[PDB]
């Protein structure tokens, strides 16, 4: 196995989804901050270059009609990562891609809150990507956490799956977003919500023939500014443990995250068109859209009838280890600190990555979600 970048259209063979239906019958949302005008040009470049049918898109202003929905330039690369990775992982088709755009001039943190709220109120997208996060203690301090958890709770109850990147700062989410802080560990919001699927990050190795080879923890160390780049994982200090996580014994009475993980290392990342230029990009901002595309295709295969799947993942994977690639090697800290991967569920990677063929067979036999 070796480390290299990957076209998004490769993610179905990597994660054993290529024999499954595509997401042609499922609508997918993406939460953005601001507009997506360049992103939509980049998406056209992507589908056209890959010879795929064009994607039906819609953009939704989720705040004031007088709000600021201008493009955030750096943001376009994130919405590019999300949209191209979703469509590739989905098998090259989604029913529609909805961009739920946060108002950049909204008061306090309410821009993003209103974007989550519109996706849930509309209840048109079955699966929604959130490649955004921040220190959960900061979200809690001004009441954002409480307000947004109510929204995600409504989403889960009505059968929508929010997928949220676990973070890119390893265990050091609340230390100025990623500077090593020794033994002080923290987690990201909204990944820490029990009402979303939290998606962590791996280093993906493939064979020369493109077969899955192995995954380790995503941890690419410090950048030139001294910031750690690694998969978020740990437990919430606020959120109680949901019933289904009781199967992970020896953990606190808190929401443990991530649930599952996919490719995140930049060194093994996705090739993404950004302002017209192909770039190799990682993060748990990649891992979450991979999951969203795979999950959307499982929804299509099941007439969009799968409910919020967290409890089903925990019962199925704990009893059926063949459903996942169990990550065993690496850590999500620095300097000897952080959590270590190991057998079964771990704090850097949760259960690991899904084998979609085996998961699809399991669902055909047993159903999924609640
Ligand atoms: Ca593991
Ligand atoms: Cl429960």
């Amino acid at each position: 196995g070796t480390a290299k970048g990957h076209n998004p259209t490769e993610f179905p063979t990597i994660y054993d989804a290529s024999s499954a239906p595509t997401a042609a019958n499922t609508t997918v949302g993406i939460i953005t901050i601001g507009g997506v005008s360049q992103t939509l040009q980049d998406l056209q470049q992507f589908t056209s270059a890959n010879g795929l049918a064009s994607v039906n898109t819609q953009t939704i202003q989720t705040g004031s009609s007088n709000g600021d929905y201008s493009d955030d330039q750096q943001g376009q690369g994130e919405w590019d990562l999300d949209s191209q990775s979703i469509v590739g992982s989905a098998g090259g088709a989604v029913q529609q891609l909805l961009f739920y755009m946060a108002d950049q001039s909204a008061s306090g943190n309410t821009g993003l809150t209103q974007a989550f709220n519109q996706a849930v109120s509309d209840n048109v997208a079955k699966v929604i990507n959130v490649s955004l996060g921040w220190c959960e203690a900061d979200a809690n301090a001004d009441g954002t956490l409480q307000a947004e958890d109510r929204i995600f709770a409504t989403a889960a109850a009505q059968g929508q799956t929010f997928s949220v990147s676990s973070g890119d700062e390893g265990v050091y989410e609340c230390n100025n977003r990623g500077y090593p802080d020794g033994s002080t560990y923290s987690v990201s919001w909204p990944a820490s919500s029990p009402n979303v699927i939290a998606v962590g990050g791996t280093t993906l190795y493939t064979t020369s023939a493109g077969a899955y080879s192995n995954e380790t923890v995503w941890n690419e160390g410090l950048d030139s500014n001294g910031k750690l780049w690694a998969t978020g994982g740990g437990y919430s200090v606020y959120e109680s443990k949901p019933s289904w996580q009781s199967v992970v014994s020896g953990t606190p009475g808190r929401r443990l995250l991530p649930d599952i993980s996919f490719d995140a290392a930049q060194g093994t990342g996705a090739l993404i068109y950004n302002y017209g230029q192909l770039q190799q990009i990682g993060g748990t901002s990649l891992a979450s859209p991979i999951f969203v595309g795979l999950w959307a295709r499982l929804q299509s295969a099941n007439s969009n009838s799968l409910g919020f799947p967290a409890a089903s993942f925990y019962s199925a994977i704990s009893s059926t280890p063949s459903l996942v690639h169990d990550v065993k090697s690496g850590n999500n800290g620095y300097g000897g600190y952080g959590y270590n991967a190991g057998t079964g569920w771990d704090y850097p990677t949760g259960w690991g990555s899904l084998d979609i063929a085996k998961l699809s067979a399991y669902i055909r036999s047993n159903g999924f979600g609640h």
